[PDB]
């Protein structure tokens, strides 16, 4: 009963089918995770990374994390730092999780970048500069309804969906809340004027995105292995649509803006990546799904491996025929599709 459903939400046995692609290189620069990333219209990718997460392998536990830049248009991307600057934010605590783009009508760009400075949860808001290779921070979010904040989806500048994988904020707490599956976590719509539970009773919500029209929101539910579908109306409340399931755990979701498809970065085996075995490390997968209201969503495997190049895979998306992924703690990997 409780060996079973242990066995079944941490997909214990699985071991991965390889699935290969014809040219990937790691990201040089990037070992200390690339938990998230997403990538502007223009080619212009931001990464977060350095997350320490209670409970999960750090490689660094003393440094603090970053934002990484890649321009995507280059042969060879190379990664820089961006520079955070201003004094609204104490860089020396940086711990950044999930993050979110939003560009306005100005076309000024906006980051999003969920933060753990110390147990807690903050969602930063900053300004991208880009002559300068630069984030100027704007803003610091915290809320009751934030207590775990996972990832967010931006839709204005200060206005998200954000997903808790749990409802504790101290990590003892969270520890006993996830081993007794009590699907306690949530999501929170957040703007100005009115922060509200738009969602709730997930096995660990994860990644969360919205389609290109703004019509459907979708969320991952890493321990159930489900991706829910949401309609999401004018007046920003979701309702229930439809229920993904997969046999992986299903971690960000990015979303391509031509088509809607969603690109999921997954983790097959859970026992590995919540208990980190130098000698038996998490793998990496990465779907595809397409048509995702159609009557039968169009799921493919576009990358698959067992951890002997990438660990912990999280989050991938796609710009002019490459695929980017990005891990826990890891590295990150750059393929041609
Ligand atoms: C809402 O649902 C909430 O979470 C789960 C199921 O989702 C319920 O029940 C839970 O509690 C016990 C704790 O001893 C667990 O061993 C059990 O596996 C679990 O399902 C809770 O009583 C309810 O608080
Ligand atoms: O976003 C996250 C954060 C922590 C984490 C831990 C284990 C597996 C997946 C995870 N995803
Ligand atoms: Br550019
Ligand atoms: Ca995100
Ligand atoms: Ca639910
Ligand atoms: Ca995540
Ligand atoms: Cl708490
Ligand atoms: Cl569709």
């Amino acid at each position: 009963r409780q060996k079973s459903s242990f066995q079944t939400r941490f997909n214990v046995h699985r071991e991965v089918t390889p699935v290969e692609l014809p040219n990937c290189n790691l990201v040089k620069g990037i070992d200390n995770g690339s938990e998230d990333l997403e990538i502007l219209p223009n080619g212009l990718a931001f990464i977060s990374s350095g997350l320490k997460y209670p409970g999960i392998m750090s490689f660094d536990p003393d440094k603090s994390g970053k934002i990484l830049l890649m321009d995507l248009n280059e042969k060879e991307p190379a990664v820089s730092e961006l520079e955070i600057i201003g004094n609204t934010l104490d860089i020396s605590s940086f711990n950044p999780h999930g993050i979110s783009t939003f560009i306005d009508d100005d076309n000024t760009v906006y980051l999003l970048v969920v933060n753990h400075p110390g147990s807690s949860s903050t969602v930063e808001v900053f300004k991208f500069q880009e002559e300068e290779k630069s984030l100027l921070h704007l803003k610091t979010i915290r809320h009751k309804l934030l207590p775990s904040v996972n990832d967010i989806v931006a839709v204005g500048p200060e206005h998200f969906y954000a997903t808790n994988d749990h409802y504790f904020i101290d990590p003892y707490l969270k520890s006993w809340e996830m081993h007794l599956g009590l699907a306690w976590s949530f999501v929170t719509y957040y703007s100005p004027n009115d922060v509200r539970v738009v969602a709730e009773g997930f096995d660990f919500a994860n990644g969360i995105n919205i389609s290109p029209d703004g019509k459907y929101v979708y969320i991952a539910e890493l321990l159930a292995h489900k991706i829910h579908v949401y309609e999401k109306h004018a007046n920003w409340t979701l309702t229930p649509l439809r229920v993904l399931s997969f046999d992986t755990l299903v971690d960000n979701i990015s979303v391509d803006p031509v088509t809607g498809d969603l690109w999921v970065g997954c983790h097959p085996n859970g026992m590995r990546i919540f208990f980190y075995d130098a000698e038996n490390p998490p793998g990496s997968e990465v779907l595809r799904i397409q048509d995702i209201l159609s009557e039968e969503p169009k799921v493919t495997v576009v990358y698959a491996e067992n951890g002997t190049v990438l660990q912990g895979s999280t989050v991938a998306a796609v710009y002019k025929g490459k695929l980017l992924i990005g891990t826990v703690f890891h590295k990150a990997l750059y393929c041609d599709l």
